[PDB]
């Protein structure tokens, strides 16, 4: 019915914001990435730091993991992605091509390809292999602020400030969709359900939207958070109870049923902006992570 989520760790290291979470796949790490331009790595279960990954010359926006769990392609302000050995803190690739920040990545799920998503109003496919780009797509008028991979690989999705979600096939580049909502707020999230059915999309008007993208329909909206001005992640929790969790303007952590769209749980602690927010892949532990008031990362613990 409804989770009872508690603190459990407080990690401190980072010395500007803390821009994104990331569980590795097997569940054992916690990637962070920061605008003090630097990633770490924690264990996910005693929350003990592990390593501090460098090298950008500026802040990262965002980190993501292969399948395997050995790889992080991270994306920076510096215009560049990265390619990291996580157990060498090696760069492998820099990945050149964006001409402004670079916000959001992702590897698809068999991890030869990295998507990426930028100021400069592209997404683009790389190998990761050679680390060069693939496609560039043009695929938005305004900032990119989201790109993933669905359940395979074969589609992906887009969401920018100029007010669109886009579907893309991998393959060829083509848009197979645009999803258009009225009032066209900007798109801050979006990521595919777990499904694959669905597209999750936040809107700067402190809305979070469940999209069929197949009919193009709206099947649930979630409320009541504060979202006006950060692009905040948003999650499934999928181990436990069916769930949305996202972070919000108001410093808390934000967690829907799924079906009924009541919020469940709102999670106090941190002191800045919750910008982002990951749910373990096989317990029911969250991460999150504040702006530069703050600063750190927390991990919480529910029964269900
Ligand atoms: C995981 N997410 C984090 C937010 N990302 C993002 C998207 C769009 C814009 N944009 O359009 O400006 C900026 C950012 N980055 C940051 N936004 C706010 C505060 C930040 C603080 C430090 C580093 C990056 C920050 C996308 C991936
Ligand atoms: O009762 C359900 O099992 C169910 C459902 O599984 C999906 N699929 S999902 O991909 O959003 C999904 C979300 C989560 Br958290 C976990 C798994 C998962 O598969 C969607 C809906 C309603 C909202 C439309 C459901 F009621």
């Amino acid at each position: 019915v409804k989770p009872n989520y508690a603190l459990k760790f407080t990690l401190a290291g980072h010395t500007k914001a803390v821009s994104s979470v990331k569980f590795s796949p097997n569940g054992e790490w916690l990637a962070s990435s920061s605008a003090d331009k630097l990633i770490k790595i924690w264990g996910a279960y005693d929350g003990k730091f592990e390593k501090t990954i460098s090298g950008h010359k500026l802040g990262i926006s965002d980190v993501a993991w292969s399948s395997d769990s050995n790889l992080l392609v991270s994306a920076s302000d510096d215009k560049t992605l990265k390619i990291w050995d996580v157990s060498s803190g090696k760069c492998l690739k820099t990945l050149k091509g964006h001409s402004n920040y670079v916000f959001c990545c992702n590897f698809n799920p068999q991890s030869n390809l990295i998507v990426s998503g930028s100021f400069d109003e592209s997404v683009r496919i790389w190998d990761v292999k050679t680390g060069k780009c693939l496609k560039t797509l043009p695929a938005h008028s305004d900032p990119v602020s989201a790109v993933h991979f669905n359940r395979d690989g074969s589609l992906i999705v887009s969401s920018s400030y100029d007010g669109l979600c886009r579907i893309w096939d991998t393959a060829s580049g083509q848009c197979l969709k645009t999803l258009i909502d009225d009032d066209n707020p900007p798109v801050s999230f979006v990521k595919f359900s777990p499904n694959g059915k669905y597209i999750l999309a936040a809107t700067l008007d402190n809305t979070l939207k469940l999209w069929d993208y197949s009919k193009g329909k709206c099947l649930k909206t979630y409320t009541g958070h504060k979202n006006e001005k950060y692009c905040i992640f948003a999650n499934f929790s999928v181990t436990g109870g069916k769930w949305i969790v996202s972070g919000s303007e108001d410093n808390l952590v934000y967690i829907w049923n799924l079906q009924t769209k009541e919020i469940v749980q709102k999670l106090q602690g941190h002191t800045d902006v919750v910008i982002s927010t990951a749910c373990h892949p096989t317990e029911n532990i969250i991460a999150s992570a504040a702006l530069e008031n703050d600063k750190t990362i927390k991990l919480w613990k529910s029964d269900c």
